């Protein structure tokens, strides 16, 4: 598991935080992610120990890479242009799972980022820090 929101994974990428969890995302429907801006190419890195569960394209979030951290933790990682990982294969806290892009077909490069905790993707910011 990822533990108390206390500010000790890693953040999956480093920019400017485009769209916040909560936030207007058409109208009154709502995001159920952050997205951070960065630029294509850029190595996004798993935020803690875990398992690759997904590697494919989901409509609407481009290519994602989901990784299960254990008792009911889980991350997400959408608009890559690139794989880093496999469906199946083990991964390390700070280690590189995928490339950022634009594949969700949005302006700019950038992240589109979950953490789901008992199936739910709640707001993934107090987790981050390292
Ligand atoms: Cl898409």
């Amino acid at each position: 598991g990822l533990g108390a929101p206390r500010g000790q994974a890693f953040w999956p990428v480093r920019g400017p935080t485009l769209h916040r969890y909560g936030e207007q995302l058409q109208g009154e429907l709502r995001w159920k992610g952050m997205v951070i801006g960065a630029s294509e190419g850029t190595e996004v890195k798993a935020i803690a120990d875990g398992r690759v569960i997904l590697a494919d394209w989901l409509q609407g979030y481009g290519l994602v890479v989901v990784v299960e951290h254990g008792k009911g933790d889980m991350s997400l990682y959408g608009y890559n242009q690139s794989a880093l990982v496999s469906v199946g294969s083990q991964v390390r806290a700070g280690q590189p799972i995928a490339l950022v892009g634009s594949s969700g077909g949005q302006g700019r490069p950038s992240l589109y980022f979950e953490i789901r905790r008992q199936g739910q993707a709640v707001n993934p910011q107090p987790w981050l820090g390292r």
